[PDB]
Parts: C-alpha cells; structure tokens; sequence
C-alpha cells in the first residue's frame, strides 16, 4: 500500500504545516501537524477542557463506531518549545492520503497548553519519530508509520515541504518526479528516538564550504533551523545590522536586508536554503526588525534541522531495519 497527502502552511510565514487525517467511522477529518520530532498522535477532542478549545476541529470518539477506549491508558507530553498536552487514549481507524491503519492509538486531549489553544489551525499532532518516544502509559503505543510499515510497498515516508506553498507527505514510495538529481542517503542514530544524523558542514552565501560534523535531528515539527552558535554567528555576520537580541529571543535583522543563502552538507552533496526562506518577518506587527530563521541551538542541547532546512529538500525517512535519511535538491 501507499498514501499521499498534501501538507499546507498554516500561515504566510510557514510557521507549521497541516495535513488532513481521517479518524474514525464515519471519518472525522482533522488537520494535524506531522512531526518527525515526536511520536504521539494526539487530537483536540470532545474531552478537551472547553475553555482550552478555540476554533479547532475536535475528534468525538462516541460518534465513531470503530473507536475503543484503551482502558487505563494515559499520555502526557511536553515539547521543546515549552508547550504541552495530556489525556486518555482510544484506538480507531486512521487514514492518511488513502493509507489506512486500523487499531491506531489516537490520544485524546483532556488538557492542552495555551499555545495549542491559541492556534486554531492545528487540530493535533501526528508523530513520526521512533515509537520509543511515545508517551502512552502503562503500555507504549506505536506511531502511524510504525503501524503501517509492514503493509507499505517500501518502508519509507517522504517529506516535501513547500516554501510559502503546499507540499506533500508520501508513505510507502519515493516519487522520482519530485526532486532533481539524486538522493543522498546518510546514517541515522535512533538512540535518542529521533531521526538523528550528521551533516558534513555548511556555507554562507557564496562563501567557501566549511567541512565540519554537525549532529542534529530532521524535525518537521520545528519551524526554524537551530545550529551551533559558531555557525549561526558566521551566518548573521553576513547581514548588515543583524544582532542577537535577548529581549526578542534570538537573532533579528533589518527587514530591509537581502539575506544570503545557507548551504548544508549531506555527505558529499549540498542542500541550498535560499535567503528568503530565512526571513520570518517583523518581530511584531509594523516593526522594521525581522526575526531570523537560523537560530542558535545553544541551550537546546541538540541541533535541529527544522522546516527552514527541510523545505529546501526532498527528504526520505527510510524506516528499513537500519533506518537512514535521504536528501535531494528539488
């Protein structure tokens, strides 16, 4: 089997991407944030504290003839950005782009933090990291991909995120029309439960490539590119007037600037992030100070190849017995 679904930016800045997901019988379609940095499929629901729901579409398990309470199971998750959610668990039929999993754990939120409530466009998350990170207790549950894998034509999924435009998540096949050149594959460590890999270096603009190992995670659920302070300083030094602002929470730059590109290495291959992908717009409405899309990972504890990086590539998440990651230009 295969599946193919379009993923759409939630706003004009590509702050996140949503993908429609069918849950239950009859189907209830919710727009979920596919997140290769976590491993829970959780949804706003009829059980979510009413004051914490503000415009989201909810899953109502009592209206699904295939929903079953997973007795005694609870979940609770905290994300890198300080947000969180928790609740109980159902199993139900879940379909993405024509690919159906029966008995998928659907984690129903009883509580969500303010950032979730405040984002009306995201109805929940669909985790695509390794199932070892799944938070369901006392019996850990499998991700949608893990459940689908054996049925897939090939045990892979691909992320093809658009810049200010829709893109695609495919399951079970590689669309050879969706990228240019070849796909370069690189080793993955699953030790921390992430799609963790080592970039071979970087360049800023038309500058020379610096060969240096940068361990980080391919994370569709993180907006920005978070890299070591040395790398980030080298990038922003090429933008007149750019500075790190403690009050704002990172590097800012004059909105009048033209940003240089940023290149990262994948083995001997190179992925080029155009300068415009690095512009996250005014820090506040009407400001001429703009927020940068490349930020320091210092104090995160890990480097994160978030959407800013991934959307410059066609990315293969290869879930073979020994997982790997593939990157192609597009």
């Amino acid at each position: 089997s295969t599946g193919s679904a379009t993923t759409t930016p939630i706003d004009s800045l590509d702050d996140a991407y949503i993908t429609p997901v069918q849950i239950g019988t009859p189907a209830q379609t919710l727009n979920l944030d596919f997140d290769t940095g976590s491993s829970d499929l959780w949804v706003f629901s009829s059980e979510t504290t009413a004051s914490e729901v503000d415009g989201q579409t909810i899953y109502t398990p009592s209206k699904s003839t295939t929903a079953k309470l997973l007795s005694g199971a609870t979940w609770s998750i905290s994300y890198g950005d300080g947000s969180s959610s928790s609740g109980d668990v159902y199993t139900d039929t879940v379909s993405v782009g024509g690919l159906t999993v029966t008995g998928q754990a659907v984690e129903s939120a009883k509580k969500v933090s303010s950032s979730f409530t405040e984002d009306s466009t995201i109805d929940g998350l669909l985790g695509l990291a390794f199932s070892t990170l799944n938070t369901v207790s006392p019996t850990q549950q499998k991700t949608f991909f893990d459940n689908a894998k054996a049925s897939l034509d090939s045990p892979v999924f691909t992320a093809d995120l658009g810049y200010h435009a829709p893109g695609t998540y495919n399951f079970g096949f590689i669309d050879t029309t969706a990228y240019t050149g070849s796909i370069t594959y690189t080793a993955v460590s699953t030790k921390q439960g992430f799609w963790e890999w080592t970039s071979t270096g970087y360049a800023v603009g038309s500058g020379t490539f610096k060969s240096t190992s940068i361990d980080g995670i391919a994370d569709t659920g993180t907006t920005l590119l978070y890299l070591p302070a040395t790398v980030v300083s080298a990038y922003w030094a090429q933008v007149s007037g750019a500075k790190s602002s403690s009050s704002v929470g990172g590097y800012v730059f004059p909105c009048s600037a033209t940003l240089p590109s940023f290149t990262f290495g994948v083995g001997s291959a190179r992925i080029v992030i155009p300068g415009d992908y690095i512009d996250f717009g005014p820090i506040s409405t009407g400001s001429s100070s703009c927020f940068g899309g490349i930020q320091s990972s210092a104090g995160i504890g890990i480097n994160i190849f978030g959407d800013v990086a991934l959307k410059a590539a066609f990315v293969v998440f290869n879930g073979a017995t020994t997982p790997t990651l593939g990157f192609a230009s597009k």
